[PDB]
DNA sequence: CGGTACCCGGGCATA
DNA sequence: CCTATAGATATGCCCGGGTACCG
RNA sequence: UCCGAGCCGGUUGUCGCGCGGUUCAAUCCCUGGUGCGGGUGCUAGUACCGGCUCCGCACUAUCUAUAGGU
């Protein structure tokens, strides 16, 4: 549901100036971060080591058992039969992993809450990693085996050869992905490069539903695909393809956010017996360590603190929880539920309408009916957010600390071979002490929190400037990055949710409009037969491409050659235009046509 | 010295 | 540095450590 | 892996213009903003006329982890 919110504040303003409590909390979060990292590494090691017999069906019990083992040793005494069996199976592998890494059991007490939270988080990471990326990686492997990389340089752009190649590509995938039932003659209709693909795909033991497609089966029981997914990465390793993280790893040594609640408070922070804690109200028990009067803890939209924070030693994210909280395909409509054509009744009553074109450099280029232009570029975000300022010093310190030569030697972590994974673990352990000392510096977390502060300030200033230029109330109509080869969820509508969310937070209505044929029409003559693009050339701006002698045609510059737009005095012979200006003018024309009821003009249509 | 039963705090199960 | 998913705690019961009393 | 923004021109609604001119923005410390009252101070003219800075009331801002993309 949508019954929760978060407010992030600084560590100093969160906890009262009690040095003992702060030190206890810092030690606890460091221990929890170490436990989580070692648990992820041990889970991957166990999964790799058991491939010789069978890929285990990892369960929440598995993660909980791994965490409890790393924490205690053989002292864990679960009473549940499933947990007991998982403990018995995992103990040798965890022992070997600890011996290889030299990990010493922290013997932390009261591990129930933290272990449960980390188990839930890791299982969620497995579920999400298996849900979507499984199909995408399978399709990527199928494309790579067919050598589409080379075929793109072998087939004419539109000739019948490319059509036949596309037909074959879908024909093979339908049988491989269980989309269409094959006939017997399909057996002999396979070249060696295709027979190998069929055999490899079938060797993954893809689970499926007899009455539903593979994609629906993935959504229904995504975790059942976790074993096959682990197999898939192995193939990527055999053929040298772009490897993917089959089993997620918490590589970073920078102190990560750790969950703290009332139970953890009275177990490790306040250090009081449960019988004493149970006799005091939750809020009264929290005030002893946290300044509830701070702005971050105030209620919003009927939500209350409810004793949940996540802290990493530099910033604290306080979660506000609604009383109706959970207490621990049709969706395609959302693709077009927000588009302008379905929201015209609301657009007609908007005080002002602003059309925005996104670009990889001009992240926003906004124009209104009055012609007042505005833009928010990637340079402004990079400078104000401090991303480059932090990057040029945090990465530079590696020269002073010499850790750059350490991280580079680390082999790729996505390997699936047990020997290679052991090599990676040993190499990471070799210089683990120096990296741990380096990342313990407050500067890393301080920059991570200052980045959030700067991004929030930049986002607020952007809205302030937009309101100042266009007015207090306005409706945003933005393009969807349409092109001649973008027709899927992965490419068009997924690259705009950030700005839609940003506008929603400020209660600014945002709608999407088709960007197709936006750069075709000249508004001054409403004609596309006399529009020229990419005529002039200049040296490349990027420092490495520029020194290679590469010359690039201007992308954002367009021209109109129709005589009606040309003054006889102009020696250029063409009226110049900016790509963003023309796109905004065309979007304004389309919106005006839609509002009047005439609909999208035929010239901008996909006919 | 040798052998019992209770109160407490910690640990684990569960939705 | 961008985008996407799931989940975003609390109560009850078992047990094992130490302390109390008789022969 | 290198990059600020506003404005006037070369310019005609023109560029990642390594084109010219001019204004502030930034370096460090800071969770941001909105509407309401005072409370030291700093600014231009005889309480007004404001702007920067704090105090206090409610209105609001979804983060963790991983993964993918570069
Ligand atoms: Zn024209």
């Amino acid at each position: 549901p949508t019954l929760h919110t978060c407010n992030k504040t600084s560590f100093a303003k969160a906890f009262l100036p009690n040095e003992t409590y702060r030190q206890r909390l810092l030690d606890y979060i460091a221990i929890i971060h170490q436990l989580a990292d070692h648990a992820s590494h041990a889970l991957k090691f166990y999964i790799l080591s058991t491939s010789t017999s069978s890929f285990p069906v990892v369960h929440e019990d598995t993660i909980e058992a791994i965490l409890y083992l790393l924490n205690k040793g053989e002292a864990w005494h679960p009473r549940k039969e499933a947990k007991k069996a998982w403990r018995d199976c995992l103990l040798p592998y965890v022992q070997r992993y600890c011996q290889i890494v030299g990990f010493i059991h922290p013997n932390l007490r009261g591990e129930q809450q933290s272990i449960n939270y980390l188990t839930v988080s890791m299982m969620t990471n497995l579920k999400v990693n298996v849900q979507e990326h499984f199909m995408q990686m399978l399709l990527r492997y199928i494309n790579l085996r067919f050598d589409v990389k080379g075929q793109k340089q072998r087939l004419p752009p539109k000739s019948d050869a490319r059509k036949a190649f596309f037909t074959r590509l879908r024909y093979l995938k339908s049988v491989f992905l269980f989309d269409v039932v094959p006939e017997l003659e399909f057996l002999d209709d396979l070249t060696p490069l295709e027979s190998e693909v069929l055999e490899e795909i079938w060797s993954l033991d893809l689970p499926f539903l007899p009455n539903d497609p593979l994609a629906y089966a993935i959504v229904a029981d995504p975790m059942s695909f976790f074993p096959a997914y682990c197999k898939l990465s192995g193939l990527y390793e055999q053929y040298g393809f772009q490897r993917f993280s089959a089993i997620p790893l918490r590589r970073s040594l920078i102190q990560s956010h750790v969950r703290i609640d009332t139970i953890i408070l009275y177990q490790h922070i306040l250090c009081i017996t449960r019988r004493d804690a149970e006799t005091v109200e939750k809020d009264d028990l929290w005030m002893r360590v946290c300044n509830l009067c701070t702005k971050a803890f105030r209620s919003r939209c009927g939500m209350h603190f409810e004793g949940s924070i996540t802290t990493d030693g530099a910033s604290v994210s306080v979660y506000l929880k609604h009383p109706e909280a959970d207490k621990y395909n049709t969706v395609a409509a959302e693709v077009k539920a927000l588009y302008v054509e379905n929201n015209l009744p609301a657009c007609r009553a908007a005080e002002n309408v602003v059309v925005i074109d996104p670009n990889k450099r001009d992240i926003l280029y906004c124009q209104d009916s009055n012609g007042t232009t505005f833009r928010y570029t990637a340079n402004q975000r990079a400078v104000e957010t401090g991303s480059r300022r932090f990057a040029k010093r945090r990465e530079a310190m590696k020269e002073e600390a010499g850790v750059d030569l350490i991280e580079s030697r680390i082999p790729s972590h996505k390997t699936m071979n047990l020997m290679d994974f052991t090599r990676y673990l040993l190499v990471r352990r070799a210089d683990w002490d120096r990296r741990k000392e380096f990342y313990s510096h407050p500067a890393h977390t301080r920059w991570k929190w200052h980045s959030f502060i700067n991004r929030q300030k930049s986002e607020s200033d952007l809205i302030s400037n937009m309101r100042n230029k266009y007015g207090e109330n306005f409706t945003v109509v933005m393009g969807d990055w349409s092109d001649a080869g973008r027709t899927a969820r992965f490419q068009t509508s997924s690259k705009t949710k950030g700005w839609r969310t940003l506008f929603k937070r400020n209660r600014i209505d945002c709608f999407l409009l088709d960007e197709y044929k936006t750069s075709s029409v000249c508004p001054r003559c409403s004609s596309s037969e006399f529009v020229e693009k990419k005529f002039k050339t200049r040296p490349h701006s990027r420092p490495w491409r520029r020194r290679e002698g590469k010359i690039e045609k201007v992308h954002g510059l367009l021209g109109c050659t129709n005589p009606n737009c040309l003054q006889q005095a102009w020696t250029s012979g063409m009226r110049y235009w900016n790509r963003d200006m023309l796109s905004t003018c065309n979007m304004l024309l389309i919106v005006r046509s839609m509002l009047d009821g005439h609909g999208r003009p035929e010239v901008f249509s996909r006919s």
